[PDB]
């Protein structure tokens, strides 16, 4: 209609369908969660929204799912990723050299859809959900993420990798989910270092931007972790990308 109880766009078309398929199709792949019941697995999710005021979700409603998905992926292979989606999975897909948030099954499921339900009602709400800005920050969506992205970082230890949007004006931005939760999850027993690559837009000759101020600011903040910094451009994205497929031909 021409109003909308929320501001933000509704579940995404086909939700229930494309979750239970994404359950399916990862645990034929990934042999460690081939043990996986799939449509446990879309009951423990749709129990943690349905039914319920979408700007009154907790942590606690996702803890049967975040059960039924439990997983370890390599500890000391996380790739942590802010505002630079396409390029942090595009290097994951190469030869799996590290793993991001969204190459654990409980990211799989979820990643680019919306969902929400009703106080009123069982139904799920395909018109609109909260928006985290207008209407709730204690919506399905946020809050499922922000769960499993602390759970995510929790559990990452040796040295961890972070790539950067370096066109972002706050390349490292402390309202991000990065900058709000993750960074904030490292585990000091754990974390060696932490490791930006700073991926530097199109065309420019470019400013070295590991000595951006925010750079320097993530820098001290994880120092009082007691974890190590290290800090990386990368200039040219498709030729890393391109280095990273063709390893050997080291023209680099």
């Amino acid at each position: 209609r021409w109003r909308q109880t929320w501001s933000g766009p509704g579940t995404t078309k086909r939700f229930p369908e494309t979750v239970l398929a994404r359950c399916v199709k990862y645990t034929e792949i990934h042999p460690e969660m081939r043990h996986v019941d799939c449509q446990s697995v879309w009951d423990a999710f749709k129990g943690a929204f349905i039914s319920k005021h979408p700007c009154d979700i907790t942590e606690e409603d996702y803890q049967p799912l975040m059960k039924l998905g439990t997983q370890t992926v390599p500890c000391n292979k996380i790739l942590l990723w802010s505002r630079i989606k396409d390029l942090a999975h595009q290097f994951t897909q190469v030869q799996r050299d590290m793993f991001t948030l969204e190459d654990t099954l409980l990211g799989y499921l979820a990643d680019d859809l919306t969902w929400c339900g009703e106080f009123a009602t069982s139904k799920i709400n395909y018109q609109s959900c909260p928006d985290w800005r207008k209407d709730c920050s204690n919506n399905p969506v946020s809050v499922f993420w922000k769960t499993v992205s602390r759970r995510f970082a929790e559990a990452a230890c040796d040295v961890v990798h972070v790539m950067l949007d370096g066109s972002r004006s706050k390349i490292f931005d402390k309202d991000s989910t990065f900058g709000s939760v993750e960074v904030h999850n490292l585990q000091p027993e754990k974390v060696q270092t932490l490791e930006a690559w700073v991926i530097h837009g199109g065309r420019e000759d470019s400013r070295d931007l590991c000595q951006d101020p925010t750079i320097k600011e993530l820098e001290s903040i994880i120092s009082k972790r007691n974890i190590q910094f290290s800090c990386k451009n990368i200039y040219r994205p498709d030729k890393f990308l391109q280095c990273v497929k063709n390893p050997e031909d080291s023209s680099c």
